[PDB]
């Protein structure tokens, strides 16, 4: 100490800090990276539950990004921004529970909201060290105190023996619990108030949030919560106790392995061996399916998250959910024969029949069928177009605009005060095809103010954009109401429905979230496939 920053020196529980000034467009922000919150994963911790991290002496170094947990890594178009901007950009490392921190700069007088982002990536990727996840526009435009953190993905973070002692499921979330309980004791020594504690995250990070939302002892740690593209109800989110403990054992079997030896045996596995299998346990072909998800432990999990939806009682929450336009494009290159991000994708009749059963992996032939007869245009039963895009629809509405509907609708009915959009603009700087549309993940970098970078070579009206967007999640998250004390945005309600678009254009106010189609997903299609 001495000629160092004054302002960029912090003590938490564990111990000192060492932060960093950081340039963003309009002035500095303090940002605290790398801040270890649990004890490494490591060894015999394999699939355990977290333990908190072990007080350090000395000034811990927070100015860089840590390791990245361990995780496949994409090679579907190698060397093509679309899919690397997701891929890890720090080292791979089960040693990888860690967290960052940006604030104002010099830090907030009095104490200030504070949002935690949990990343998706499917359960089985993914990293706080992103690009589309710097804080530092929220902070220093808003005022935001940003927190961020690492927890495991796959088989590290979820595979489980329901039951046993040794891999009880769920502890990637765990690590995310813990991450919110850091925040609780610590997050006011660098101005945060932990009595204004927002979750926001998107895709599997939405699921996870859905999930904390679900969970008791993480109500506590959190007053409100958004949902982008993703809910903790749905088809993917979870998997049953069978099919996690089924999709366990033939792992183990894959890299050659009572449930104590056996995962003893996964223990003595270096971790790339089983990354190197993790896919080769999906019960059907598929896609926006993921391996080791989630479990209904009947513990973190106390039933599914339909059962708890339907049944909670959630007067005290406010929640801000919705979905980007095109949900389902994303994940057609990623196993649907025909589609493809180098060409129009302009498939047959034949290739939409298939596609479907990959994309409903779970489906009867009856149920399959059903699924066919809606989305068919019957004026234009073989129009390649038509049949490209609703292709499209089938996966977006089956994984994600559906299950969302689900959700605000039980939570309205159930007290919470829920505010819904719908994401339509598309990034002038997009590097998929035009045909996905406004795919997928795509508004996050929107939501976090990455146009407001002059060199990232988005439109003005972009940057205004992004602004606006910042002013509704950072007003929501400061009062629950995404307005500012200009159109309003009225909360979704069971009698009226409402929604608004986010596009370069004012809010709009739509009614019904595909309501017709998703009375198809939500209401009928469960009580065809029995049977
Ligand atoms: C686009 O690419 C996919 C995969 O290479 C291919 O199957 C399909 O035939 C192509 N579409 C057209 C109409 O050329
Ligand atoms: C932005 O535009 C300039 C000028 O064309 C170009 O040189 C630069 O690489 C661009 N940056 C990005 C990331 O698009």
């Amino acid at each position: 100490e001495g000629r160092e920053d004054p302002q960029l020196l912090v003590r938490v529980r564990g111990g000192q800090l060492r932060g960093i000034r950081l340039k963003a467009p309009g002035g500095p922000v303090s940002a605290f990276l790398g801040i270890p919150f649990a004890e490494p994963p490591v060894g015999s911790r394999r699939f355990m539950p977290p333990e908190p991290k072990r007080p350090w002496s000395g000034v811990l170094d927070a100015t860089t990004f840590q390791n990245v947990c361990y995780q496949y890594v994409d090679t579907l178009y190698p060397g093509f921004e679309g899919t690397e901007m997701w891929n890890p950009n720090r080292e791979l490392s089960e040693d990888c529970l860690y967290l960052n921190v940006w604030t104002p700069y010099p830090r907030p007088a009095s104490p200030t909201p504070v949002l935690i982002w949990i990343y998706g990536g499917g359960f089985y990727s993914g990293a706080a060290s992103l690009d589309v996840y710097d804080g530092r526009f929220l902070a220093q435009v808003e005022g935001a105190v940003l927190v961020s953190m690492n927890y495991r993905v796959g088989t590290f973070g979820f595979l489980a023996l329901p039951g046993s002692r040794e891999a009880p499921g769920n502890v990637g979330l765990l690590d995310q619990r813990l991450a919110l309980q850091w925040v609780q004791e610590n997050i006011a020594a660098f101005g945060g108030d932990p009595m204004s504690v927002t979750l926001f995250g998107e895709s599997a990070g939405a699921a996870s949030v859905g999930m904390h939302i679900l969970s008791l002892p993480s109500r506590s740690l959190f007053h409100r919560a958004v949902l982008q593209s993703g809910t903790p109800n749905g088809p993917w989110a979870t998997v049953s106790a069978g099919e996690a403990r089924r999709r366990a054992t033939l792992l183990a079997r894959l890299v050659g392995c009572n449930d104590t030896e056996l995962i003893a045996c996964l223990r003595t596995r270096p971790a790339q061996d089983l990354v190197d299998h993790e896919w080769h346990v999906l019960p059907q072909e598929s896609i926006f399916r993921f391996s080791f998800v989630p479990v209904v432990d009947g513990d973190f999990l106390s039933d599914t998250p339909e059962a708890l939806i339907n049944t909670g009682d959630f007067q005290d929450l406010q929640v801000l959910v919705g979905v980007v336009k095109d949900e389902g494009s994303y994940f057609l290159v990623y196993g649907v024969p025909g589609f493809s991000k180098d060409n129009e994708s302009l498939i047959s009749r034949a290739q939409f029949l298939a596609g479907v059963r990959i994309g409903v992996p779970q489906a009867s032939d009856l149920a399959a069928e059903a699924v066919v007869l809606h989305y068919t245009d019957w004026l234009h039963p073989e129009d390649p177009t038509h049949l490209r895009d609703a292709m499209s629809a089938v996966v977006g509405d089956h994984n994600v605009v559906c299950p969302v509907a689900q959700l605000a609708g039980r939570l309205a009915a159930q007290g919470a005060r829920v505010y819904a959009y719908i994401f339509e603009h598309r990034a002038s700087t997009l590097t998929w095809p035009l045909w996905m549309g406004v795919p997928h993940g795509y508004e996050i970098e929107f939501i976090f103010g990455l146009p407001l970078d002059p060199s990232l070579n988005y439109t003005t009206e972009e940057r205004i954009f992004a602004q606006r967007l910042m002013k509704y999640w950072t007003n929501f998250a400061r009062t629950g109401d995404p307005n500012d004390p200009s159109p309003q945005w009225p909360p979704y309600t069971t009698a009226a429905q409402q929604y608004v678009s986010l596009n370069l254009k004012p809010l709009e106010v739509r009614r019904g979230l595909r309501a017709q189609t998703c009375a198809f997903w939500n209401r009928f299609l469960p009580k065809l496939l029995s049977a």
